[PDB]
DNA sequence: TTTGTTTCT
DNA sequence: AGAAACAAA
């Protein structure tokens, strides 16, 4: 139940979530690759824009983030909207709902233009402010999956370019994508937002870090590279979530 | 029907 | 609120 899950996640800790983020999640590997082939500010802007169109995909998330990273490496991006207008219709893994996705990018372009290196630093030190700022730029509910996911992916990109780590705020809830929703239904009849926020508060692990533990493992990522103690805790969690 | 849902009233 | 938004099925 919830108490057992919270105990295991608490033993994994932010330290274990950070390990999974930086060593196991293919999405972080894709971002690391792209960060070597484009300037840091454009990199962060692209990661936010990509997150806001990362829904109802035509491939798995790990496939899609690698397609994004390989596409943009070495490119000279003059307009994020125009870049996506060319990229999406020719993509393999993001072919659905393109007009709607492009309109979202158009809506956020002004906000993205504020993301200088120092503004990125400020938002990484205050991700709750970033959360609300993205939602207000889009005119949407900040509880939505793509907005909360964009904060998570911002934190991946920012830690790469700033060479520093700040934990996600406890108040930002888990991204309710299909993997998380399906898992939650196997575990409980409680709504996922409340279920995972309670586990986050009990364990001390913010929901976006819980997402980093759960989401790669739900896709079948191996835990074998974790050191023995963390590996044991991840094996215990896999018995609950797989 | 939908591989990390949102827009549109 | 929940159907339409596009692709695939």
């Amino acid at each position: 139940g919830s108490h057992m899950i919270a105990r295991i996640i608490g033993e994994i800790g932010i330290e274990g979530a950070r390990f999974i983020e930086e060593n196991i999640d293919e999405q972080f590997k894709a971002l690391r690759y792209l960060s070597k082939g484009i300037d840091s500010e454009t990199f962060v802007k692209l990661v936010i824009a990509n997150s806001l169109v990362s829904y109802q995909l035509t491939g798995k998330g790990e496939q899609w983030w690698w397609e994004f990273a390989k596409y943009f490496y070495g490119r000279d991006v003059k307009s994020i909207y125009l870049a996506y207008k060319e990229f999406l219709p020719n993509s393999r893994f993001n072919r659905r709902l393109i007009p709607q996705k492009l309109s979202r990018i158009r809506r956020v372009e002004t906000f993205l233009s504020t993301l200088t290196e120092e503004r990125i630093e400020e938002y990484y030190g205050d991700m709750s402010s970033l959360w609300g700022s993205i939602a207000r730029a889009l005119g949407v509910d900040k509880e939505s999956q793509t907005v909360v996911f964009s904060v998570k992916m911002f934190g991946y990109a920012a830690r790469i370019v700033l060479s520093t780590f700040n934990p996600y705020p406890m108040e930002i809830p888990i991204p309710e994508d299909s993997r998380i929703v399906k898992l939650t239904k196997k575990l409980t009849n409680e709504k996922p937002r409340k279920f995972w926020m309670k586990i986050a508060r009990e364990s001390g692990v913010p929901p976006l870090h819980i997402d980093s533990i759960l989401w790669p493992l739900l896709g079948g990522a191996s835990i074998d590279s974790a050191p023995p103690e963390l590996r044991d805790k991840l094996a215990e969690l896999i018995k609950i979530i797989r």
